[PDB]
């Protein structure tokens, strides 16, 4: 997509060349307004609103609106009108740059969900005595004025060497009025964007505040106001009229303010760079202010929490698969009770990136240690334990990464009287420690990177539960296979953790107390192909369905952003409660003690959820 400000440059060129000399009662003005609406119409319900003042005098202003859940919109006003006594002559410095940056911001916010709506307003006939802004405020009713979260104004975004962003003249009463001024100062400081403010040297104007722009009408209410202009308050009468210390001339007039003249005197690189800086700065300000960044961060946090729960369930399903391999081994050559029968080994797993489902493209890989041991008399029932370690570095998108060491303790008892029928049981306990590193990559459709922040966090989550399986089967030849039924239960608990990073996008999680009840039914296989003097392969595969009787995994979490702290409901999507998983592989025995394996587990659902996974490990039975 287009970089930061390139689209602003394109729309500036179109505005200044195709429709120069835009003023009230002009066909060029109508063409310019049509162009203005056409530029920012992406993702907006643009609707020009004609107004009148003093009878015959009338004009119109472009309004682009984005629906907001909170019902309080933020207004980005910037007129596209030139001086009245300047017909058919391009006005660049006056507000062409402002209009270009405004359309740039409107497009960069297009297609983005916003908790607070954005109402990009392109004013007109402003040079005629602020008619557009006053008429817009007049059209506002009590509800709109109550819901005016704030106002941002643009004007003369090129000529001024040092850019400024000063709040309204009403900042003297409420010290908190200049909230937008403070936010834009913070963003400019954090993005290496030089942005001063009003020095307040002149007593005629309030310190840190501007005047004589669109927000003169918005000052009527105690709402944040932000004038964004490029001037030079340390030069001339300290009122910004001499906006540039360069030779140049300086304001809107026929004799100056032309594309070629500005390019020759101030350099095209300067105008382009200032337009890019304004685009990026205001895009970040609108993101942080309309809480669109908070909405994106909460959406990414919901995705991260869902993926963390999926990682925990994947780890415990890997533990149960290890138990299943041990049971496969145990179902043959029962051997005398007692003696030495402990087992140990390392197991690894590679998860293909084809799982998808979760928004982060979950490419994962598992590895770790595990222990085993089991003996009991009568050779029918044998109960034993296991001590497992696992570190599944489930990797998100845009550099996101989740990883956690895990300790697992299980007690399982396998019962078989030597016949076709068998049954068993199982329990588990897991004390993992996630090191969350998620990414919040928010960008417009075809637009540049609006914001790319990486959060970090540390959480410990416990998990317990129970399990049991069994069945019976016949066999043709040396290989057996038949129906197996099982019950899986795990009451995961993910403790609340707050992100270490101090940003707006950092989140504050909550305790997750949810249970998964995977009732199952399927078919299994088990055989022995003893090719070689010591090798005895154990083919085995499964095709079993699962139907949850409960939530399975938490759907919606109450999250609060560190920037604001309000209660935000984040949706992690639906929970696939109707699917089935399949297994495949075999187990080798290099000797009586050593033995490798290669199991592939592949959850399959026809509607949504097709996770896949491979695994290879070696057991030293000693
Ligand atoms: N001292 C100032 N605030 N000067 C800037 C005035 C800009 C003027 N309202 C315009 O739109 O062209
Ligand atoms: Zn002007
Ligand atoms: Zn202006």
């Amino acid at each position: 997509g287009y970089q930061y400000g390139e689209y602003a440059g394109e729309t500036l060129e179109r505005l200044i060349t195709d429709y120069p000399g835009r003023y009230r009662g002009t066909a060029s003005f109508a063409g310019a307004s049509k162009l203005m609406q056409s530029r920012l119409g992406f993702g907006y319900q643009t609707s020009r609103q004609d107004f009148t003042w003093a009878g015959n005098r009338s004009s119109q202003n472009v309004i682009a609106s984005a629906p907001g859940s909170s019902g309080k919109f933020l207004v980005l006003g910037a007129h596209y009108d030139t001086y009245y006594g300047r017909p058919t002559l391009q006005g660049l410095d006056d507000n062409a740059s402002g209009a270009a940056v405004l359309t740039e911001i409107a497009r960069n916010l297009g297609g983005i969900a916003l908790e607070n709506g954005l109402e990009v307003v392109g004013f007109g006939a402003e040079e005629e005595g602020l008619r557009g802004s006053r008429a817009y405020v007049e059209s506002l009713d009590a509800s709109q004025r109550a819901n005016l979260l704030g106002m941002i104004n643009l004007d003369s975004l090129v000529t001024g060497d040092k850019m400024y962003a000063h709040a309204g003249s009403n900042s003297v009463s409420n010290p908190a009025l200049g909230a937008y001024r403070e936010q834009i100062l913070r963003i400019a400081r954090e993005l290496d964007i030089p942005l001063f403010t009003n020095p307040g040297l002149n007593a005629e104007y309030p310190a840190g505040t501007g005047c004589c722009s669109d927000g003169e009408s918005f000052n009527g209410m105690d709402i944040p106001v932000l004038f964004i202009e490029a001037t030079n308050w340390e030069l001339g009468d300290l009122d910004g009229y001499e906006q540039t210390d360069n030779p140049a001339i300086t304001w809107h007039d026929p004799a100056e303010d032309n594309k070629e003249v500005l390019t020759n005197a101030l350099g095209q690189e300067r105008i382009e760079q200032r337009m890019r800086d304004f685009s990026r700065l205001l895009t970040r300000l609108v993101l942080e202010q309309t809480n669109a960044d908070l909405l994106a961060s909460t959406a990414s946090g919901g995705a991260l929490a869902r993926q963390m729960e999926d990682q925990l369930q994947r780890q415990h399903q890997a533990l149960t698969r290890l138990h299943d391999r041990r049971w496969l081994t145990l179902l043959g050559s029962n051997r005398p009770v007692g003696s030495f029968d402990g087992e140990v080994g390392a197991e690894g797993e590679v998860s293909p990136d084809s799982g998808f489902d979760m928004p982060g493209n979950p490419e994962s890989r598992r590895a770790g240690v595990h222990l085993l041991g089991d003996y009991r008399y009568s050779e029918a029932l044998t109960l034993g334990g296991s001590l497992a370690f696992q570190r599944s570095r489930d990797k998100l998108d845009h550099g996101g990464r989740i990883e956690g060491d895990t300790w697992q303790l299980g007690l399982f008892g396998l019962y078989n009287d030597g016949g076709p029928e068998w049954l068993a049981g199982e329990l588990n306990l897991g004390h993992t420690r996630y090191d969350s590193k998620r990414s919040v990559y928010l960008q417009a459709a075809g637009g540049p990177v609006l914001l790319d922040q990486r959060l970090s966090g540390d959480t410990s989550a416990w998990s317990w539960g129970a399990r049991l399986e069994g069945g019976y089967d016949f066999s043709f030849g040396e290989l057996r296979s038949g129906p197996l039924a099982g019950l899986d239960y795990m009451h995961y608990r993910i403790d609340d953790f707050r992100e270490d990073e101090a940003l707006r996008t950092a989140l504050g999680y909550e305790k997750q107390d949810y249970d998964s009840l995977e009732a199952s039914l399927g078919w299994r296989l088990r055989g022995e192909l003893a090719l070689g003097a010591r090798m005895r392969l154990q083919p085995y595969a499964s095709l079993r369905w699962v139907r949850e009787l409960a939530d399975g995994r938490l759907d919606d979490m109450d999250l609060t952003s560190r920037g604001d702290g309000r209660v935000r409901v984040a949706d992690m999507g639906g929970v696939d409660k109707d699917f089935g998983r399949a297994q495949l592989g075999a187990q080798l025995a290099i000797t009586e003690q050593l033995g490798v394996f290669a199991e592939a587990n592949s959850r399959f659902a026809h509607s949504e959820g097709n996770q896949a996974g491979y695994s290879l490990g070696v057991n030293w039975q000693f």
